[PDB]
């Protein structure tokens, strides 16, 4: 193992913005060329130590630039949301270390967690001298992670602002969304964003890092606040170079570098063989794993060679039509249900399906943690509610769940949340999967057949538990449309029956 030094600098940006660094090199002894990492720091968030982080992976025998972006309070400039400067600078601090320290320019590697995910594959995409990425708990389509389905994320937007206050200064895209965030005006934010986000968006560049073919690890938490795993998938699948995913679930560790971010210690034990494979042509069969890696919420892996691998075989249940005397209730029937039926809610009522719970003023919990909901209590004329039967042994679900459902709305805007639980035998369901949709400007009365791809997950469900499929219209973690009045009525046209099919192993 190296020994290394740590200095302080400042490094001038692609402009002259002069960015703080600590600039890590091993020491010993005479005394060849080592592999160049450049690792931008994220949000400020306490107990979060990036620079050690660092000094780790240099201590594996690399030159490290672990350095705060433009506009963090160590650097002059402003917070441009890893706009086209912040990733320019990448370039600008590779081609100092070249010139500066003992990196081999033909061994360069980037690596960041959230801001600094993003900020890192993008510069894979614009500087082809990249030769590898690890990205944690990053984006691939900002809008996609903020406007899932038109339907603004309050709670992601909020973190976002909470996030960039703690850690510097921000450029006026930054400040407009705050003034939004501000009165609530969470699609007023959205609004603002969205001319700018492609150029901010990894899967915007699909093409030129496929050009580059870096190889390129990715490692999120399934219940990232910002950064819903869905949209990092879609990316991943359109990667053609060597390329590793892995997703987990996320809580808070104590003591740890990283555990208030909800990155356990494995995730940079396994960036660390990934660089030595790809960086240091270490042996170590990086380049054999499947690339496609899951940790269920029991904390057990499961692996894949592709992502259309967690499809092969997944069950289709027929949703039949809700009935009982006092709750209404649907099934979800393998092979198959019933067609021809409807079942009318109203929109705009409150129920305890919610993908999260409502947060405090300024919090920087990186990962959500959803409630449980108790299912006999989710009000029957808010919410349509569809079961499955009891399961006597155990099964995994790896992968996205995917709903078709029909829906006729009598008011021009509505929005729609998706959730599939694990209900136990007493009725108490644990959130495994949602997705928002929104409605605006349909035409009252009209029947849509719409398809919701639910966010990836990997859930061990236990013997004496069912799949629950909920679906209402009002979550408190997004800024929804739907008004209290107003109906949406479920239909399963005999030509597009509803539908949903569940990737269980």
């Amino acid at each position: 193992m190296a020994t290394v030094k740590t200095t302080h600098r400042t490094i001038a940006g692609w402009d002259g913005t002069p960015l703080g660094a600590f600039v890590i090199e091993p020491q010993d002894a005479g005394g060849g060329r080592y592999p160049l990492l450049v690792m931008p720091s994220s949000w400020a968030v306490p107990s979060v130590e990036y620079v050690g982080v660092a000094q780790s992976l240099a201590q594996r025998g690399y030159v490290v630039i672990s350095y705060s972006s433009r506009g963090f309070w160590e650097s002059g400039g402003s917070i441009d949301i890893a706009g086209p400067s912040t990733v320019e600078d990448v370039s600008a601090l590779i081609d100092w270390a070249l010139d500066n320290t003992r990196a081999d320019p033909d061994r360069i590697g980037v690596s960041g967690i959230s801001y600094g995910a993003g900020t890192s594959l993008l510069a894979a995409a614009r500087d082809p001298r990249i030769k590898a990425v690890a990205a944690l708990s990053g984006w691939a389509d900002l809008q996609a992670s903020l406007y899932s389905n038109d339907t603004p994320s309050a709670q992601g937007i909020a973190l976002l602002v909470a996030a960039g206050l703690v850690t510097g200064r921000p450029g006026a895209e930054l400040a407009t969304i705050n003034r939004n965030v501000l009165a609530g005006n969470y699609q007023g934010a959205v609004d603002s964003l969205l001319p700018v986000a492609a150029q901010r968006s990894p899967a915007a560049s699909i093409d030129e890092i496929n050009a580059n073919q870096p190889a390129v690890f990715l490692a999120n938490a399934f219940n990232d606040s910002l950064f819903p795993p869905g949209q990092l998938v879609d990316f991943f699948n359109r990667l053609k170079g060597p390329k590793q995913l892995q997703l987990r679930h996320g809580d808070h560790a104590l003591n740890e570098a990283l555990g208030a971010l909800g990155i356990p210690n494995e995730v940079y034990d396994q960036v660390g063989d990934w660089f030595d494979h790809y960086l240091k042509a270490v042996a170590n069969g990086i380049d054999r794993q499947p690339a496609v890696q899951l940790k269920s919420q029991k904390g057990s892996w499961s692996s894949y060679p592709d992502w259309q691998a967690t499809s092969k075989g997944a069950v289709s249940y027929g949703l039949t039509a809700p009935s009982g005397l006092l709750l209404p209730t649907g099934g979800l029937a393998e092979h198959g249900g019933g067609t021809g039926w409807n079942y009318r809610i109203g929109s705009g009522l409150l129920t305890a399906a919610n993908s999260g719970v409502a947060m405090a003023s300024g919090a920087l919990q990186m990962i959500n943690l959803p409630p449980g909901a108790y299912v006999p209590f989710v009000g029957r004329s808010a919410a349509g509610v569809w079961q499955g039967p009891i399961q006597w042994s155990a099964k995994r679900l790896d992968g996205a769940p995917e709903v078709r459902l029909t829906v006729t709305p009598s008011r021009a805007n509505t929005t729609l949340y998706a959730y599939l639980y694990a209900e136990d035998v007493l009725g108490n369901g644990q959130l495994i999967s949602h997705k928002p949709y929104t409605l605006r400007g349909a035409t009252p009365g009209q029947a849509k057949t719409l398809d919701l791809r639910l966010e990836a997950s990997s859930w061990n469900l236990p013997a004496g538990s069912r799949l629950t499929l909920v679906v209402d219209t009002v979550d408190l973690r997004y800024a929804g449309i739907s008004q209290l009045g107003g109906a949406v009525t479920f239909t399963s046209p005999a030509n597009a029956p509803s539908v949903l099919k569940v990737p269980l192993h």
